[PDB]
């Protein structure tokens, strides 16, 4: 298992501009398009993305290619913050996963806010953090989801993604 196969089971694939569980619109591998409730805007900026015109739906390489990039900006981004950085190059290798899959979801801005978790996975406190990680709304908007990442950081092995 790799984050590539872990998101991609958190955030299954399609192919046509779809609303996420918050209602916006997204698509592909969950690449977020928009906020704003106006389909076009979010036509537009998938045409922008991906650089050519759509018309709301892309394919597979499409949607793999956005993927890649977002990986790839959320790990950045974690390590371009001060308050993340530390924590997350304190975890092993799963757990790291674990941090880049709540910053995929959530933006560095909502994670940056789980500060005494972070405190608490810094310092190692498994099951502590744990218990912490679930008093949130993130944890009760998405509960399914939110286990697996918080058996992720507990126990620091894929099981949860079986
Ligand atoms: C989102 C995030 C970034 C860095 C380190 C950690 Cl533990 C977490 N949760
Ligand atoms: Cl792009
Ligand atoms: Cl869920």
């Amino acid at each position: 298992m790799n984050i590539f196969e872990m998101l991609r089971i958190d955030e299954g694939l399609r192919l046509k501009i779809y609303k996420d569980t918050e209602g916006y619109y997204t698509i592909g591998i969950g690449h977020l398009l928009t906020k704003s409730p106006s389909l076009n805007a979010a036509k537009s900026e998938l045409d922008k993305a991906i650089g050519r015109n759509c018309n709301g739906v892309i394919t597979k390489d499409e949607a793999e290619k956005l993927f890649n990039q977002d990986v790839d900006a959320a790990v950045r981004g974690i390590l371009r913050n001060a308050k993340l950085k530390p924590v997350y190059d304190s975890l092993d290798a799963v757990r790291r996963c674990a941090a880049i899959n709540q910053v995929f979801q959530m933006g560095e801005t909502g994670v940056a806010g789980f500060t005494n978790s972070l405190r608490m996975l810094q310092q190692k406190r498994w099951d502590e953090a744990a218990v912490n990680l679930a008093k949130s709304r993130w944890y009760n908007q998405t509960p399914n989801r939110a286990k697996r990442v918080i058996t992720t950081f507990r126990t620091g092995t894929w099981d949860a993604y079986k």
